[PDB]
RNA sequence: GGUCAAUUUGAAACAAUACAGAGAUGAUCAGCAGUUCCCCUGCAUAAGGAUGAACCGUUUUACAAAGAGAC
């Protein structure tokens, strides 16, 4: 658990004059210890300015804090520790931006000084954010007005950050090592009280699913996932691993993760020469790695004007500052090509080409 | 047609979308090992150091069917 703690080097200076930027903040206090980031932020009626600072070390915060109460021509600043002053906030809507976040704040009167997004690098899923304010009671406050809010049909949760009291997820059995998946049954075998009855031996069991919809187009081969109440358990289960049952070797694992999946469907296409599916899709580079497909969706429809039924799926390519969108068809794909490169997205202009476009333009990034 | 196979299909990824920062990760983008070059200490083609970058190996891998291509 034990990682960094920003209370100890993000100071919050009160009261700097309206001209006061970033720029001209880090030039006021970088003589107190080296600097990693400024923010700026208006005041609710804009006469005067706020800043957080984060120093690379504690010492120079201590050093900022020293400066509390002095002058900065006209106006008697105060420097004291950011703490107290983080919010955490998940199930904010899928294309929700960091601006959608700052107005919700400015619509109840608080001041936002920072808010802070996750990569999404090795998890397109992430979504949630830290946002810290200037007050101790703005953050109560936030929590009382925005904590339960619906907002495009999404039940907002905002509490005090505390990493410690996180709460499990809803899928934490599957992270834990407790679901197997059992793949290769037959129509025959695919029946919750039968596997329960040939599982039951290694553990207690907490869950059967089965994937709706195999019997109903009669699959030859059929799975199933089970989640064990602990992972012992579980583990003794992987002994059916090639094991028979009715006419059937069947095969049983852990089940892998959602990032995982996604992962290895990516490096398919990046790995794909069929070239009747590479004609249905185009790559978006460079974007950042906090942006989501479903906030490329949004682009997608509401400044591009682009149908979300001629979309089919959007997917991040990290490792290339990049991202795919795979079209309904291949004379769909070739307009939308012209039409995207160039164009705006996030105050930043970006470009669109192939797979091999952005590679060429991610290669020479490194260069 | 014997030995290696990029890949495709069987074939379905459920379970609540979110659910704790680059504070994230499973080779998921890894570990280990090697080569060349880049960067700072030096008369330097002597010896250290930290980064990188381009490469080369190796470790790993549910089942079945099919298979560009490669000895
Ligand atoms: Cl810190
Ligand atoms: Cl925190
Ligand atoms: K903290
Ligand atoms: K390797």
């Amino acid at each position: 658990m034990l990682t960094r703690n920003r209370e100890l080097t993000t100071v919050l200076v009160k009261n700097l004059p309206k001209s006061y930027n970033q720029n001209k903040v880090y030039k006021y206090f970088k003589h107190c210890g080296p600097i990693i980031h400024v923010d700026v932020a208006d005041s609710l009626k804009k006469n005067f300015r706020f800043a957080r600072i984060e120093f690379a070390r504690y010492d120079g915060a201590l050093a900022a804090i020293t400066k509390t109460h002095k002058v900065v021509g006209q106006n008697e600043i105060i420097v004291s520790h950011l703490t107290e002053c983080t919010l955490w906030m998940t199930n904010f809507p899928p294309s929700y931006t960091q601006r959608n976040i700052r107005d919700l704040l400015q619509d109840i009167n608080v001041v936002a000084l920072s808010i802070r997004l996750p990569s999404l690098r090795f998890n397109t899923s992430r979504r949630f954010a830290y946002i810290d304010v200037t007050s101790k009671e703005d953050a109560r406050y936030c929590v009382e007005k925005l904590n339960g809010l619906k907002i495009e049909g999404y039940t907002l949760v905002t509490k005090v950050s505390n990493p410690l009291e996180k709460s499990k997820r809803t899928d934490s059995a599957t992270l834990e090592g407790r679901e197997i998946m059992i793949r290769n049954l037959s129509t025959e075998l695919l029946d919750e009280n039968l596997l329960r009855e040939s599982f039951e031996g290694f553990g207690s069991i907490e869950k059967i699913n089965i994937p709706a919809g195999q019997k109903e187009h009669s699959f030859n081969n059929c799975c199933a996932f089970m989640v064990f109440e602990n992972k012992d358990s579980a583990e003794r289960a992987l002994q059916m691993n090639r094991s028979l049952l009715g006419n059937r070797e069947i095969s049983v694992s852990l089940a892998d993760k959602k990032p995982f999946l996604e992962r290895n469907e990516v490096k398919r296409l990046l790995a794909s020469r069929n070239s009747k599916e590479l004609e249905t899709l185009i790559c978006l580079f460079p974007l950042s790695d906090k942006v989501s497909p479903s906030l490329i969706c949004q682009f997608l429809q509401e400044e591009i004007h682009i149908n979300e039924k001629d979309i089919r799926k959007i997917l991040l390519v990290s490792d290339f500052n990049g991202a795919i969108i795979i079209f309904r068809d291949s004379k769909f794909a070739a307009k939308m090509l012209m039409i995207l490169n160039g164009s705006q997205f996030q105050g930043k202009v970006i470009r669109s080409g192939t797979i091999n476009d952005m590679k060429r333009y991610y290669n020479n990034q490194q260069n």
